[PDB]
C-alpha cells in the first residue's frame, strides 16, 4: 500500500495489446514515459516484465546484446526473435518508495520456425544391444506430427523397430537387418522437414584366433604367437608386452618379426625375452585384449 507516483510520472506508449512475430524477425515493444525533472534525481527504475517475471530494468534517475531496454525511450528492442520470446510482457515505471505505474500488458506471439530441435543424427548400434533410441522432436507454428519412415527401396520399418509416442525410433534387440537410413519426418501446415541418418550396425572385434599359452621354449629358440580377429569395421591388431606396445622402433628387427596376418614370430629367444605378451584387437566400436605368458626355459 505504497504512496501512488506523481501525476507526471507516466507510460506515454505502452506496448502494443498483441503483436505477431515471425521467428528470426526483428522487433520492438514500446514504453515512451514521461519523467519530470523534479524527480531526475530520484531513484527511478523503468522495467520491463515477461510473464510476470523481471527481464530488463534501466535507472532513469539518480545513479551486441540481443534484447536490450533502451534508457531514453523505454523501448524493449529484439535484434531477432527467438522461439522463447512469447508470453506476455509489462513495463512498470517504478519511483522509490511509490506504488508502481503499469502498463497495459502486451501479448506477444511468434511463428516459430519449422525446424528440428535437436537435429536427428547418425548413429552407430551395437549388433544384439537389448534397446538403441534415435530421438526426433522439432517446433513449428503449430507444434509439427513428428513420423519414422526407412529410407530407399523398403520405407517399411524393420521387425522390431518402432516409434513411441514421443516420435523416438526405437530398436529391440539390434540385428544386422536393422542397418540402414532412417528418415525423420516433422510435419504441419508450414510444411515438411526431413532429417534422413545414417543407422548404422557395428560389432566390437572378437578372436577368431586368439593368443594361446603359456608359449615354452629353450633359449636360442623359435616362438610364434598369433592373433586374428573379426568385427565390423574390420579390426586391426596391436602386439604388447606387460601393455607396452611391440614394434620395430622398439624391438630387435632381425629377430621381431610382425607378419601380417597378426602373427608375432621371435627368432633366437633369449631370457629376457620371456613376460606377458598381449594382443589387443579395436575398431571404432570397441576393443578387446588377450595375453600368453612366454616362458624360456634355460
Ligand atoms: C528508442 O531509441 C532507440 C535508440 O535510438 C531506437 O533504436 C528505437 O527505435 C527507439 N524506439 C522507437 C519505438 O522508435
Ligand atoms: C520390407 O521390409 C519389411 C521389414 O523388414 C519386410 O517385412 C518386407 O518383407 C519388406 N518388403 C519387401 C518387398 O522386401
Ligand atoms: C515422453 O517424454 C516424457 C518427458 O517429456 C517422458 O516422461 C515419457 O516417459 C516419454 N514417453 C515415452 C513413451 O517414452
Ligand atoms: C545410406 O545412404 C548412403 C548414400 O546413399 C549410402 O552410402 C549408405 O549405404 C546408406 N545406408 C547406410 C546404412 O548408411
Ligand atoms: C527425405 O530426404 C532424403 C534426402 O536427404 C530423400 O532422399 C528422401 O526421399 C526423403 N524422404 C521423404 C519421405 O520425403
Ligand atoms: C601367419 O603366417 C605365418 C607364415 O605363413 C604362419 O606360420 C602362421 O601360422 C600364420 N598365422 C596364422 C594364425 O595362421
Amino acid at each position: 500500500a505504497l504512496p501512488a507516483a506523481p501525476e507526471d510520472l507516466r507510460i506515454v506508449q505502452g506496448p502494443i495489446g498483441q503483436s505477431i512475430i515471425k521467428e528470426g524477425e526483428p522487433t520492438a515493444l514500446t514504453c515512451l514515459y514521461e519523467l519530470p525533472d523534479e524527480l531526475k534525481n530520484q531513484r527511478i527504475q523503468l522495467r520491463w516484465r515477461k510473464d510476470g517475471k523481471l527481464l530488463r530494468q534501466v535507472e532513469l534517475g539518480g545513479s551486441d546484446a540481443r534484447l536490450v531496454l533502451h534508457k531514453q525511450n523505454g523501448t524493449l528492442s529484439f535484434a531477432s526473435i527467438i522461439a522463447s520470446d512469447a508470453g506476455q510482457y509489462q513495463c512498470q515505471l517504478q519511483l522509490e518508495a511509490h506504488a508502481p505505474i503499469n502498463s497495459s500488458p502486451g501479448i506477444l506471439e511468434v511463428i516459430e520456425q519449422l525446424k528440428f530441435v535437436p537435429q536427428p543424427t547418425s548413429k552407430n548400434l551395437e549388433l544384439d544391444a537389448v534397446v538403441a533410441k534415435v530421438h526426433c522432436k522439432a517446433q513449428g507454428t503449430p507444434t509439427p506430427q513428428v513420423q519414422w519412415v526407412r529410407d530407399g527401396e523398403n520405407t517399411t520399418l524393420p521387425d522390431h523397430v518402432e516409434v513411441d509416442a514421443n516420435g523416438t525410433l526405437i530398436f529391440r534387440n539390434v540385428n544386422s537387418e536393422h542397418r540402414g537410413n532412417y528418415t525423420c519426418l516433422a510435419t504441419n501446415s508450414q510444411g515438411q522437414i526431413n532429417a534422413t541418418v545414417a543407422i548404422n550396425v557395428v560389432v566390437t572385434p572378437k578372436f577368431s584366433v586368439p593368443p594361446v599359452g603359456p608359449i615354452e621354449t629353450s633359449e636360442q629358440g623359435t616362438v610364434v604367437m598369433h592373433c586374428q580377429a573379426i568385427g565390423d569395421p574390420k579390426p586391426t591388431i596391436q602386439w604388447d608386452k606387460d601393455l607396452k606396445y611391440l614394434s620395430e622402433n622398439n624391438t630387435d628387427r632381425e629377430r621381431f618379426r610382425f607378419l601380417e596376418n597378426g602373427t608375432l614370430e621371435i627368432r633366437n629367444v633369449q631370457v629376457e625375452d620371456e613376460g606377458s605378451y598381449g594382443c589387443t584387437i579395436g575398431n571404432s566400436a570397441g576393443l578387446k585384449r588377450e595375453d600368453v605368458q612366454l616362458v624360456v626355459k634355460t
